[PDB]
Protein backbone atom coordinates (compact mmCIF):
# COMPACT_ATOMS: atom_id res chain seq x y z
CA UNK A 1 0.00 0.00 0.00
CA UNK A 2 1.21 3.53 -0.87
CA UNK A 3 2.37 5.38 2.21
CA UNK A 4 5.07 7.94 2.84
CA UNK A 5 8.49 6.38 2.94
CA UNK A 6 9.61 7.10 6.50
CA UNK A 7 13.34 6.87 7.24
CA UNK A 8 14.90 8.05 10.52
CA UNK A 9 18.29 8.67 12.08
CA UNK A 10 18.78 8.37 15.78
CA UNK A 11 18.39 11.57 17.82
CA UNK A 12 21.74 12.41 19.35
CA UNK A 13 22.48 13.44 22.98
CA UNK A 14 23.49 17.11 23.11
CA UNK A 15 26.07 16.75 25.91
CA UNK A 16 28.82 17.68 23.44
CA UNK A 17 29.36 19.21 19.98
CA UNK A 18 28.40 17.28 16.85
CA UNK A 19 31.16 15.19 15.32
CA UNK A 20 31.79 12.65 12.60
CA UNK A 21 29.51 9.74 13.41
CA UNK A 22 26.49 11.86 14.06
CA UNK A 23 27.26 12.93 10.52
CA UNK A 24 27.71 9.34 9.36
CA UNK A 25 24.49 8.20 10.99
CA UNK A 26 22.55 11.08 9.46
CA UNK A 27 24.24 10.59 6.08
CA UNK A 28 22.94 7.04 5.94
CA UNK A 29 19.48 8.41 6.76
CA UNK A 30 19.88 11.08 4.07
CA UNK A 31 21.07 8.71 1.34
CA UNK A 32 18.21 6.19 1.86
CA UNK A 33 15.85 9.16 1.84
CA UNK A 34 17.35 10.60 -1.31
CA UNK A 35 17.28 7.33 -3.21
CA UNK A 36 13.55 6.81 -2.57
CA UNK A 37 12.91 10.33 -3.78
CA UNK A 38 14.72 9.57 -7.10
CA UNK A 39 12.38 6.51 -7.34
CA UNK A 40 9.52 9.05 -7.25
CA UNK A 41 8.25 8.00 -3.82
CA UNK A 42 6.99 10.31 -1.08
CA UNK A 43 9.60 10.60 1.64
CA UNK A 44 9.96 11.93 5.15
CA UNK A 45 13.45 11.70 6.57
CA UNK A 46 13.76 12.58 10.25
CA UNK A 47 16.68 13.53 12.49
CA UNK A 48 17.37 15.55 15.64
CA UNK A 49 18.61 15.69 19.22
CA UNK A 50 18.03 13.92 22.55
CA UNK A 51 17.92 16.74 25.09
CA UNK A 52 16.50 15.46 28.40
CA UNK A 53 18.14 13.19 30.95
CA UNK A 54 20.85 12.89 33.61
CA UNK A 55 23.71 12.63 31.05
CA UNK A 56 22.77 15.93 29.35
CA UNK A 57 21.90 17.81 32.58
CA UNK A 58 25.22 16.83 34.17
CA UNK A 59 27.07 17.96 31.03
CA UNK A 60 25.27 21.31 31.28
CA UNK A 61 26.08 21.51 34.98
CA UNK A 62 29.76 20.73 34.30
CA UNK A 63 29.87 23.77 31.93
CA UNK A 64 28.05 25.98 34.47
CA UNK A 65 25.12 26.73 32.18
CA UNK A 66 21.35 26.17 32.38
CA UNK A 67 20.01 23.06 30.62
CA UNK A 68 17.52 25.26 28.77
CA UNK A 69 20.36 27.45 27.37
CA UNK A 70 22.72 24.51 26.85
CA UNK A 71 20.32 22.13 25.06
CA UNK A 72 19.40 25.09 22.77
CA UNK A 73 23.03 26.08 22.01
CA UNK A 74 24.19 22.54 21.14
CA UNK A 75 20.93 21.84 19.30
CA UNK A 76 21.87 24.88 17.18
CA UNK A 77 25.37 23.48 16.58
CA UNK A 78 23.87 20.23 15.25
CA UNK A 79 21.48 22.09 12.90
CA UNK A 80 24.31 24.22 11.55
CA UNK A 81 26.41 21.06 11.19
CA UNK A 82 23.67 19.31 9.27
CA UNK A 83 22.90 22.37 7.14
CA UNK A 84 26.57 22.62 6.16
CA UNK A 85 26.75 18.92 5.26
CA UNK A 86 24.04 19.50 2.62
CA UNK A 87 21.60 16.81 3.70
CA UNK A 88 17.98 16.77 2.61
CA UNK A 89 16.22 15.96 5.88
CA UNK A 90 12.57 16.91 6.04
CA UNK A 91 12.49 17.69 9.77
CA UNK A 92 14.82 18.24 12.75
CA UNK A 93 13.05 17.19 15.98
CA UNK A 94 14.03 18.17 19.51
CA UNK A 95 12.84 16.20 22.54
CA UNK A 96 12.38 19.53 24.36
CA UNK A 97 9.62 20.33 21.87
CA UNK A 98 6.26 20.79 23.57
CA UNK A 99 4.38 18.62 21.04
CA UNK A 100 6.94 15.88 21.54
CA UNK A 101 6.30 16.08 25.24
CA UNK A 102 2.58 15.64 24.52
CA UNK A 103 3.12 12.44 22.50
CA UNK A 104 5.26 10.91 25.29
CA UNK A 105 2.45 11.53 27.77
CA UNK A 106 -0.13 9.99 25.39
CA UNK A 107 2.08 6.97 24.73
CA UNK A 108 2.73 6.57 28.45
CA UNK A 109 -0.96 6.71 29.23
CA UNK A 110 -1.70 3.94 26.72
CA UNK A 111 1.03 1.72 28.18
CA UNK A 112 -0.51 2.25 31.63
CA UNK A 113 -4.11 1.77 30.55
CA UNK A 114 -3.08 -1.52 28.92
CA UNK A 115 -1.93 -2.74 32.35
CA UNK A 116 1.73 -2.84 31.37
CA UNK A 117 3.21 -0.40 33.90
CA UNK A 118 3.53 -1.09 37.63
CA UNK A 119 5.22 0.62 40.53
CA UNK A 120 8.35 -1.30 41.42
CA UNK A 121 12.06 -0.98 42.28
CA UNK A 122 15.22 -1.17 40.20
CA UNK A 123 18.28 -2.20 42.19
CA UNK A 124 21.15 -2.67 39.82
CA UNK A 125 23.84 -1.14 37.66
CA UNK A 126 23.37 1.82 35.38
CA UNK A 127 25.59 3.60 32.84
CA UNK A 128 24.81 7.30 32.94
CA UNK A 129 26.76 7.97 29.73
CA UNK A 130 24.74 5.32 27.87
CA UNK A 131 21.54 5.87 29.86
CA UNK A 132 21.48 2.07 30.02
CA UNK A 133 20.48 -0.49 32.64
CA UNK A 134 23.00 -3.36 32.76
CA UNK A 135 23.04 -6.75 34.48
CA UNK A 136 26.13 -7.79 36.48
CA UNK A 137 27.19 -10.01 33.56
CA UNK A 138 27.66 -6.79 31.51
CA UNK A 139 30.13 -4.96 33.79
CA UNK A 140 33.76 -5.31 34.75
CA UNK A 141 36.64 -3.48 36.42
CA UNK A 142 38.32 -0.34 35.12
CA UNK A 143 39.52 3.20 35.74
CA UNK A 144 37.91 6.49 36.73
CA UNK A 145 42.47 7.01 37.66
CA UNK A 146 40.65 5.16 40.47
CA UNK A 147 39.33 1.56 40.73
CA UNK A 148 35.72 1.47 39.50
CA UNK A 149 33.16 -0.61 37.61
CA UNK A 150 32.61 -0.10 33.86
CA UNK A 151 30.12 -1.30 31.24
CA UNK A 152 31.25 -4.08 28.91
CA UNK A 153 29.17 -2.45 26.13
CA UNK A 154 30.89 0.94 26.16
CA UNK A 155 33.63 0.98 28.80
CA UNK A 156 31.98 3.95 30.55
CA UNK A 157 31.70 4.22 34.32
CA UNK A 158 28.69 2.42 35.80
CA UNK A 159 26.95 3.22 39.10
CA UNK A 160 24.59 1.38 41.43
CA UNK A 161 21.00 2.56 41.58
CA UNK A 162 18.27 1.68 44.10
CA UNK A 163 15.03 3.51 43.36
CA UNK A 164 11.35 2.95 43.43
CA UNK A 165 10.63 3.27 39.69
CA UNK A 166 7.69 2.70 37.39
CA UNK A 167 8.38 -0.63 35.65
CA UNK A 168 7.29 -1.72 32.16
CA UNK A 169 6.36 -5.37 31.66
CA UNK A 170 9.00 -6.17 29.02
CA UNK A 171 9.17 -9.78 30.20
CA UNK A 172 5.60 -10.16 28.93
CA UNK A 173 6.80 -9.48 25.36
CA UNK A 174 9.60 -12.06 24.93
CA UNK A 175 7.50 -14.54 22.99
CA UNK A 176 5.90 -11.92 20.71
CA UNK A 177 9.29 -10.31 19.98
CA UNK A 178 10.53 -13.81 19.06
CA UNK A 179 7.56 -14.34 16.71
CA UNK A 180 8.36 -10.99 15.13
CA UNK A 181 12.08 -11.60 14.59
CA UNK A 182 11.31 -14.91 12.86
CA UNK A 183 8.24 -13.99 10.87
CA UNK A 184 10.08 -10.96 9.50
CA UNK A 185 13.68 -12.12 8.82
CA UNK A 186 14.56 -8.75 7.30
CA UNK A 187 13.46 -6.65 10.24
CA UNK A 188 17.01 -6.30 11.57
CA UNK A 189 19.99 -5.67 9.28
CA UNK A 190 22.72 -6.82 9.08
CA UNK A 191 21.79 -10.46 9.58
CA UNK A 192 24.43 -11.16 12.30
CA UNK A 193 22.93 -8.40 14.48
CA UNK A 194 19.55 -10.01 13.93
CA UNK A 195 21.00 -13.25 15.38
CA UNK A 196 22.49 -11.30 18.30
CA UNK A 197 19.09 -9.84 19.23
CA UNK A 198 17.33 -13.22 19.00
CA UNK A 199 19.93 -14.81 21.29
CA UNK A 200 19.53 -11.96 23.78
CA UNK A 201 15.77 -12.29 23.93
CA UNK A 202 15.94 -16.10 23.97
CA UNK A 203 18.01 -15.93 27.17
CA UNK A 204 15.11 -14.00 28.75
CA UNK A 205 13.92 -10.47 29.36
CA UNK A 206 13.56 -8.70 32.68
CA UNK A 207 11.14 -5.81 33.18
CA UNK A 208 12.44 -2.37 32.38
CA UNK A 209 12.52 0.76 34.50
CA UNK A 210 10.62 3.47 32.58
CA UNK A 211 10.67 6.14 35.33
CA UNK A 212 13.32 7.64 37.60
CA UNK A 213 13.19 9.65 40.84
CA UNK A 214 13.12 13.37 39.96
CA UNK A 215 16.10 14.27 42.16
CA UNK A 216 18.34 11.86 40.18
CA UNK A 217 17.69 13.60 36.81
CA UNK A 218 18.14 17.16 38.16
CA UNK A 219 14.52 17.70 37.14
CA UNK A 220 15.52 17.72 33.49
CA UNK A 221 13.05 15.30 31.97
CA UNK A 222 9.37 14.80 31.09
CA UNK A 223 7.12 14.25 34.11
CA UNK A 224 5.24 10.98 34.45
CA UNK A 225 1.49 11.67 34.06
CA UNK A 226 -0.23 11.43 37.44
CA UNK A 227 3.06 11.45 39.34
CA UNK A 228 5.19 14.64 39.38
CA UNK A 229 7.76 12.98 41.68
CA UNK A 230 8.81 10.73 38.76
CA UNK A 231 10.23 11.38 35.28
CA UNK A 232 9.90 9.36 32.09
CA UNK A 233 13.02 7.31 31.24
CA UNK A 234 15.10 9.33 28.75
CA UNK A 235 15.03 6.40 26.29
CA UNK A 236 11.28 5.94 26.24
CA UNK A 237 11.13 9.72 25.77
CA UNK A 238 13.89 9.53 23.09
CA UNK A 239 12.34 6.62 21.16
CA UNK A 240 9.01 8.39 21.10
CA UNK A 241 10.60 11.00 18.76
CA UNK A 242 9.82 8.68 15.87
CA UNK A 243 6.06 8.62 16.69
CA UNK A 244 6.05 12.37 17.26
CA UNK A 245 7.90 12.94 14.01
CA UNK A 246 5.32 10.88 12.19
CA UNK A 247 2.54 13.13 13.54
CA UNK A 248 4.00 16.62 12.87
CA UNK A 249 2.76 18.79 10.01
CA UNK A 250 5.75 20.86 8.84
CA UNK A 251 6.00 23.92 6.52
CA UNK A 252 8.48 24.76 3.70
CA UNK A 253 10.61 26.55 6.35
CA UNK A 254 11.05 23.27 8.32
CA UNK A 255 9.18 24.60 11.36
CA UNK A 256 6.41 22.35 12.72
CA UNK A 257 2.98 23.92 12.57
CA UNK A 258 0.74 21.19 14.02
CA UNK A 259 0.57 17.88 15.88
CA UNK A 260 -2.13 15.57 14.46
CA UNK A 261 -4.20 13.29 16.69
CA UNK A 262 -3.85 10.10 14.66
CA UNK A 263 -0.56 9.12 12.92
CA UNK A 264 -2.55 7.69 9.98
CA UNK A 265 -3.45 11.22 8.91
CA UNK A 266 0.13 11.83 7.67
CA UNK A 267 0.70 8.21 6.48
CA UNK A 268 4.29 8.05 7.85
CA UNK A 269 4.16 5.72 10.79
CA UNK A 270 5.64 3.18 11.31
CA UNK A 271 9.19 3.87 10.07
CA UNK A 272 10.22 1.91 7.02
CA UNK A 273 13.87 2.12 8.09
CA UNK A 274 15.44 3.21 11.40
CA UNK A 275 19.13 3.93 10.79
CA UNK A 276 21.06 3.32 14.06
CA UNK A 277 24.58 2.62 15.32
CA UNK A 278 25.62 -0.78 16.71
CA UNK A 279 25.76 0.73 20.20
CA UNK A 280 21.98 1.33 20.49
CA UNK A 281 20.51 -1.92 19.20
CA UNK A 282 18.64 -3.11 22.29
CA UNK A 283 16.51 0.02 22.58
CA UNK A 284 15.31 -0.24 18.96
CA UNK A 285 15.07 -3.98 18.45
CA UNK A 286 13.82 -4.99 21.91
CA UNK A 287 12.35 -2.09 23.91
CA UNK A 288 10.82 -0.05 21.13
CA UNK A 289 8.87 -2.96 19.62
CA UNK A 290 7.61 -4.01 23.06
CA UNK A 291 6.32 -0.49 23.72
CA UNK A 292 4.65 -0.44 20.32
CA UNK A 293 3.13 -3.88 20.87
CA UNK A 294 1.81 -2.84 24.29
CA UNK A 295 0.23 0.35 22.97
CA UNK A 296 -1.26 -1.35 19.89
CA UNK A 297 0.96 0.51 17.38
CA UNK A 298 2.40 -0.96 14.17
CA UNK A 299 6.06 -2.03 14.39
CA UNK A 300 8.75 -0.64 12.13
CA UNK A 301 9.59 -2.60 9.03
CA UNK A 302 13.38 -2.45 9.26
CA UNK A 303 16.11 -1.45 11.73
CA UNK A 304 19.52 -1.07 10.06
CA UNK A 305 22.45 -1.01 12.48
CA UNK A 306 25.68 0.25 10.92
CA UNK A 307 29.22 -0.53 12.09
CA UNK A 308 29.98 2.77 13.88
CA UNK A 309 29.48 3.92 17.42
CA UNK A 310 26.58 6.32 17.59
CA UNK A 311 28.18 8.55 20.22
CA UNK A 312 31.74 8.18 21.60
CA UNK A 313 34.26 10.78 20.31
CA UNK A 314 37.23 8.75 21.60
CA UNK A 315 36.00 5.67 19.65
CA UNK A 316 39.07 5.84 14.32
CA UNK A 317 41.46 8.71 13.34
CA UNK A 318 40.99 12.43 14.23
CA UNK A 319 38.58 13.68 11.61
CA UNK A 320 36.58 16.92 11.37
CA UNK A 321 33.82 16.45 8.79
CA UNK A 322 33.51 20.10 7.71
CA UNK A 323 37.31 20.48 7.62
CA UNK A 324 37.63 17.36 5.45
CA UNK A 325 34.78 18.41 3.15
CA UNK A 326 36.57 21.72 2.44
CA UNK A 327 39.87 19.81 2.06
CA UNK A 328 38.39 17.06 -0.21
CA UNK A 329 34.84 18.18 -1.22
CA UNK A 330 31.46 17.37 0.37
CA UNK A 331 30.19 14.84 -2.19
CA UNK A 332 33.62 13.13 -2.25
CA UNK A 333 33.76 12.85 1.56
CA UNK A 334 30.27 11.35 1.63
CA UNK A 335 31.24 8.89 -1.10
CA UNK A 336 34.33 7.91 0.83
CA UNK A 337 32.55 7.37 4.16
CA UNK A 338 29.89 5.25 2.39
CA UNK A 339 32.29 3.28 0.14
CA UNK A 340 34.93 2.55 2.82
CA UNK A 341 32.69 1.45 5.70
CA UNK A 342 30.89 -1.91 5.78
CA UNK A 343 28.77 -3.47 8.55
CA UNK A 344 31.61 -5.22 10.44
CA UNK A 345 33.55 -1.99 9.72
CA UNK A 346 37.21 -2.81 9.11
CA UNK A 347 37.67 0.61 7.51
CA UNK A 348 40.88 2.47 6.63
CA UNK A 349 40.13 6.24 6.85
CA UNK A 350 43.68 7.53 6.38
CA UNK A 351 44.32 10.46 4.06
CA UNK A 352 46.34 7.98 1.98
CA UNK A 353 43.28 5.79 1.39
CA UNK A 354 41.02 8.82 1.00
CA UNK A 355 43.26 10.18 -1.74
CA UNK A 356 43.49 6.69 -3.31
CA UNK A 357 39.72 6.38 -3.72
CA UNK A 358 39.18 10.01 -4.78
CA UNK A 359 41.99 9.82 -7.38
CA UNK A 360 41.25 6.23 -8.38
CA UNK A 361 37.47 5.88 -8.41
CA UNK A 362 35.95 9.39 -8.60
CA UNK A 363 38.54 10.98 -10.91
CA UNK A 364 40.02 8.14 -13.01
CA UNK A 365 36.94 5.99 -13.37
CA UNK A 366 33.91 8.31 -13.23
CA UNK A 367 35.42 11.75 -13.90
CA UNK A 368 37.51 10.38 -16.76
CA UNK A 369 34.52 8.74 -18.38
CA UNK A 370 32.41 11.91 -18.32
CA UNK A 371 35.10 14.03 -19.99
CA UNK A 372 35.82 11.39 -22.68
CA UNK A 373 32.17 11.15 -23.81
CA UNK A 374 31.67 14.96 -23.72
CA UNK A 375 35.04 16.01 -25.28
CA UNK A 376 34.99 18.26 -28.38
CA UNK A 377 37.72 15.91 -29.68
CA UNK A 378 35.57 12.77 -29.46
CA UNK A 379 32.02 14.16 -29.46
CA UNK A 380 32.48 16.65 -32.32
CA UNK A 381 28.77 17.53 -32.64
CA UNK A 382 28.37 17.93 -28.86
CA UNK A 383 25.21 15.85 -28.91
CA UNK A 384 23.82 12.41 -28.25
CA UNK A 385 24.37 10.59 -31.48
CA UNK A 386 22.02 8.01 -32.93
CA UNK A 387 23.49 4.49 -32.62
CA UNK A 388 24.18 2.17 -35.59
CA UNK A 389 24.01 -1.65 -35.29
CA UNK A 390 25.20 -3.25 -32.04
CA UNK A 391 28.06 -5.75 -31.94
CA UNK A 392 28.05 -8.56 -29.33
CA UNK A 393 30.64 -6.56 -27.38
CA UNK A 394 28.35 -3.52 -27.45
CA UNK A 395 25.51 -5.70 -26.33
CA UNK A 396 27.50 -7.22 -23.46
CA UNK A 397 28.00 -3.72 -21.99
CA UNK A 398 24.41 -2.66 -22.71
CA UNK A 399 23.20 -5.68 -20.74
CA UNK A 400 25.29 -4.71 -17.69
CA UNK A 401 23.85 -1.20 -17.86
CA UNK A 402 20.33 -2.58 -18.24
CA UNK A 403 20.78 -4.89 -15.23
CA UNK A 404 22.40 -2.24 -13.01
CA UNK A 405 19.23 -0.49 -11.77
CA UNK A 406 17.63 -3.75 -10.58
CA UNK A 407 20.81 -4.69 -8.71
CA UNK A 408 21.50 -1.27 -7.21
CA UNK A 409 17.81 -1.13 -6.24
CA UNK A 410 18.06 -4.33 -4.21
CA UNK A 411 21.18 -3.15 -2.43
CA UNK A 412 19.62 0.20 -1.46
CA UNK A 413 16.59 -1.70 -0.16
CA UNK A 414 18.67 -3.97 2.13
CA UNK A 415 19.95 -1.28 2.79
CA UNK A 416 23.61 -1.74 2.00
CA UNK A 417 24.80 1.49 0.44
CA UNK A 418 28.39 0.17 0.21
CA UNK A 419 27.26 -2.74 -1.97
CA UNK A 420 25.19 -0.46 -4.21
CA UNK A 421 28.24 1.78 -4.80
CA UNK A 422 30.42 -1.21 -5.60
CA UNK A 423 27.78 -2.45 -8.06
CA UNK A 424 27.61 0.86 -9.93
CA UNK A 425 31.38 1.29 -10.10
CA UNK A 426 31.68 -2.30 -11.38
CA UNK A 427 29.69 -1.09 -14.37
CA UNK A 428 31.74 2.10 -14.61
CA UNK A 429 34.90 0.00 -14.82
CA UNK A 430 33.35 -2.06 -17.64
CA UNK A 431 32.43 1.12 -19.53
CA UNK A 432 36.07 2.35 -19.34
CA UNK A 433 37.29 -1.04 -20.55
CA UNK A 434 34.83 -0.90 -23.42
CA UNK A 435 36.05 2.61 -24.28
CA UNK A 436 39.73 1.58 -24.28
CA UNK A 437 38.92 -1.37 -26.56
CA UNK A 438 37.00 0.84 -28.97
CA UNK A 439 39.44 3.76 -28.95
CA UNK A 440 36.78 6.32 -30.08
CA UNK A 441 39.54 8.93 -30.46
CA UNK A 442 40.76 6.90 -33.43
CA UNK A 443 37.20 6.19 -34.69
CA UNK A 444 36.40 9.92 -35.14
CA UNK A 445 38.40 9.64 -38.37
CA UNK A 446 38.56 5.87 -39.22
CA UNK A 447 34.84 5.15 -38.83
CA UNK A 448 32.37 7.89 -37.92
CA UNK A 449 29.43 5.51 -38.14
CA UNK A 450 31.06 3.24 -35.54
CA UNK A 451 31.80 6.18 -33.23
CA UNK A 452 28.07 6.94 -33.05
CA UNK A 453 27.20 3.55 -31.55
CA UNK A 454 30.14 3.65 -29.14
CA UNK A 455 29.59 7.24 -28.08
CA UNK A 456 25.88 6.64 -27.51
CA UNK A 457 26.39 3.60 -25.24
CA UNK A 458 29.08 5.43 -23.26
CA UNK A 459 26.86 8.44 -22.73
CA UNK A 460 23.88 6.29 -21.70
CA UNK A 461 26.02 4.15 -19.41
CA UNK A 462 27.44 7.27 -17.75
CA UNK A 463 23.92 8.73 -17.41
CA UNK A 464 22.38 5.69 -15.73
CA UNK A 465 25.35 5.07 -13.41
CA UNK A 466 25.16 8.74 -12.39
CA UNK A 467 21.38 8.50 -11.71
CA UNK A 468 22.04 5.59 -9.35
CA UNK A 469 25.01 7.44 -7.76
CA UNK A 470 22.90 10.60 -7.29
CA UNK A 471 21.89 9.85 -3.69
CA UNK A 472 25.62 9.63 -2.90
CA UNK A 473 26.99 12.46 -5.04
CA UNK A 474 24.01 14.86 -5.12
CA UNK A 475 25.89 18.01 -6.22
CA UNK A 476 28.22 16.30 -8.71
CA UNK A 477 25.39 14.25 -10.24
CA UNK A 478 23.72 17.55 -11.07
CA UNK A 479 26.97 18.74 -12.73
CA UNK A 480 27.27 15.45 -14.63
CA UNK A 481 23.74 15.65 -15.92
CA UNK A 482 24.29 19.29 -16.91
CA UNK A 483 27.40 18.32 -18.92
CA UNK A 484 25.48 15.46 -20.60
CA UNK A 485 22.68 17.97 -21.14
CA UNK A 486 20.10 15.63 -19.63
CA UNK A 487 16.65 17.29 -19.29
CA UNK A 488 15.46 17.75 -15.65
CA UNK A 489 12.49 15.40 -16.14
CA UNK A 490 14.89 12.54 -16.91
CA UNK A 491 16.90 13.03 -13.69
CA UNK A 492 14.50 11.09 -11.49
CA UNK A 493 11.80 8.45 -11.82
CA UNK A 494 12.03 4.68 -12.32
CA UNK A 495 11.11 5.45 -15.94
CA UNK A 496 14.57 6.89 -16.36
CA UNK A 497 16.28 3.75 -15.04
CA UNK A 498 15.56 2.33 -18.50
CA UNK A 499 18.29 2.20 -21.11
CA UNK A 500 17.56 4.69 -23.89
CA UNK A 501 15.36 7.17 -22.00
CA UNK A 502 17.26 10.26 -23.22
CA UNK A 503 16.77 10.36 -26.98
CA UNK A 504 19.50 10.92 -29.61
CA UNK A 505 19.73 14.54 -30.72
CA UNK A 506 19.83 15.81 -27.12
CA UNK A 507 22.43 18.60 -26.96
CA UNK A 508 25.33 18.47 -24.45
CA UNK A 509 25.62 21.26 -21.88
CA UNK A 510 28.12 24.04 -22.60
CA UNK A 511 31.74 23.57 -21.49
CA UNK A 512 33.88 25.99 -19.46
CA UNK A 513 37.65 26.64 -19.83
CA UNK A 514 38.47 25.95 -16.16
CA UNK A 515 36.11 23.19 -15.02
CA UNK A 516 37.14 19.69 -13.90
CA UNK A 517 34.63 17.37 -12.17
CA UNK A 518 37.05 15.76 -9.68
CA UNK A 519 40.57 17.16 -9.31
CA UNK A 520 43.33 14.71 -8.40
CA UNK A 521 44.87 15.52 -4.99
CA UNK A 522 48.59 15.84 -4.26
CA UNK A 523 50.29 12.42 -4.63
CA UNK A 524 51.21 11.36 -1.06
C1 LIG B 1 15.90 7.29 19.77
S1 LIG B 1 17.64 7.24 19.35
C2 LIG B 1 18.41 7.92 20.84
C3 LIG B 1 19.91 7.81 20.75
C4 LIG B 1 20.70 8.29 21.98
N1 LIG B 1 20.12 9.52 22.53
C5 LIG B 1 22.14 8.54 21.56
O1 LIG B 1 22.55 9.68 21.36
O2 LIG B 1 22.91 7.60 21.39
Amino acid sequence: VEKVFFVTSPIYYVNAAPHIGHVYSTLITDVIGRYHRVKGERVFALTGTDEHGQKVAEAAKQKQVSPYDFTTAVAGEFKKCFEQMDYSIDYFIRTTNEQHKAVVKELWTKLEQKGDIYLGRYEGWYSISDESFLTPQNITDGVDGNPCKVSLESGHVVTWVSEENYMFRLSAFRERLLEWYHANPGCIVPEFRRREVIRAVEKGLPDLSVSRARATLHNWAIPVPGNPDHCVYVWLDALTNYLTGSRLRVDESGKEVSLVDDFNELERFPADVHVIGKDILKFHAIYWPAFLLSAGLPLPKKIVAHGWWTKDRKKGNVFDPVEKAEEFGYDALKYFLLRESGFSDDGDYSDKNMIARLNGELADTLGNLVMRCTSAKINVNGEWPSPAAYTEEDESLIQLIKDLPGTADHYYLIPDIQKAIIAVFDVLRAINAYVTDMAPWKLVKTDPERLRTVLYITLEGVRVTTLLLSPILPRKSVVIFDMLGVPEVHRKGIENFEFGAVPPGTRLGPAVEGEVLFSKRSTE
